[PDB]
């Protein structure tokens, strides 16, 4: 019943792992600077995700024991945007630009699905019982681990070659997200099972659409390789 | 019924019009450059609002009378973000910064209610039938009109003085929003939901104006720098 759900996520993860974008990010025959062309795209997601954790997932005024554990989970994930901004700078992507060019970049029509992923999760999850909220978090954290397992490859390559401490496209981020059960010990209704199926499918479809935009961005911006600096 | 709902919107607008922010923005004893220091704050709202119209409010495959009305409405409101970026440039607020400084500005804790107003409206409206979305939209458009009625006062003073065409903090924008800001029978359940909708929209709009007020106080020297 719930075994079915944890199992649908593993099936979804194994499909997600095979997307062309990940084959590209893992390709060691391509400079890591070329593979991380997609890095600024994450700007449309990373601060929205911080806010999802802080304001949508987290509920400080709850006694329910499942919301209590969600709150602890959300507090750790709400710190990773700063790591994003750390590696933005190291990769040479923290460029000077007009305020309006920064805005037109984030709200690019080419980053629609990247930008609205967190919005879609909030609308999905706003009227969910805490145990259905945990499924959302679990599916989203599974998609996240796949993406960062991949990006930490070019990332750790640049970190060692330049001798700099990367925090976002880094083993240390993967390790914390590995660190990220009670869902084993939980029983779902037929209703709660059908809902959880709908959730897992939507999260993996929305993450697939975001990865699709990263792949299109690399192909559109082939010249704009990372420009990291050595020590 | 629907009658009292429009009366509530009217009462909330009369309340909203008299916030300190708007007394400040309307104060012709202060330079219009100072009355527009809130302007860059709208960056957290204007592009979100574009996306609310394009992606949340709009549903092209609908025969529902009210949704067809909403579709036409949303198509106009979804163009106003370019006007925002036009006047950002004219006001001297389109400055060169690090990408990260732009992100930290928009995702400022000081602009939380500004940034999430559209998110709150999306969450509130996502399950509503089109007649009830119309209530959400009328409330929001009414609050919009109050704000732009105020901002166009220093806006047009700067446009005339500099001989440049302002599009956002300008009478031409107010003219569109005047058009935007019917008689239906609502279940008692709907009348109740509609009253909750009007109360929430004017509360979240009041919170946003609150942040503009705080920003102006904290950045009181950062006046607009238009050129003639
Ligand atoms: N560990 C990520 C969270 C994450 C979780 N899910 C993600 C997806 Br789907 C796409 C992207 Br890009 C990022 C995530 C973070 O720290 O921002
Ligand atoms: N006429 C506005 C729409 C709008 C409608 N409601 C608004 C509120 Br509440 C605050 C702010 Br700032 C803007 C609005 C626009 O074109 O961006
Ligand atoms: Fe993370
Ligand atoms: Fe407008
Ligand atoms: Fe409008
Ligand atoms: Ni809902």
């Amino acid at each position: 019943g719930m075994k079915a759900i944890l199992q649908l996520i593993l099936e979804k993860r194994q499909e997600f792992e095979k997307l062309p974008c990940f084959e590209f990010v893992r390709d060691e025959t391509i400079s890591p600077e070329e593979r991380l062309i997609l890095y600024p795209c994450i700007a449309a997601f990373a601060l929205n995700f911080r806010d999802l954790n802080r304001y949508d997932y987290r509920d400080d005024n709850s006694s329910d024991y499942y919301q209590k554990i969600i709150n602890i989970h959300t507090q750790e994930d709400a710190k990773h945007w700063e790591w994003f901004l750390n590696d933005l700078e190291l990769l040479g992507f923290d460029k000077t630009m007009r305020f309006s060019e920064a805005l037109r970049f984030v709200w690019s029509d080419d980053l629609l699905h990247t930008r609205r992923l967190c919005h879609n999760i909030a609308v999905l999850s706003h009227d969910l019982e805490p145990v259905m909220k945990m499924v959302v978090i679990e599916a989203m954290e599974t998609a996240g681990l796949v993406i960062f397992h991949a990006l930490a490859k070019p990332g750790e390559s640049i970190a060692k070659a330049t001798r700099r401490k990367y925090l976002y496209v880094a083993d240390s981020h993967v390790e914390v997200e590995t660190g990220h059960t009670i869902l084993e010990q939980t029983q779902l209704s037929s209703e709660q099972e059908e809902k959880a199926k709908e959730i897992v499918n939507k999260v993996f479809q929305w993450s697939t659409n975001l990865i699709g935009e990263f792949e299109r961005y690399v192909k559109a911006h082939r010249s704009e390789k990372a420009q990291p600096t050595a020590a």
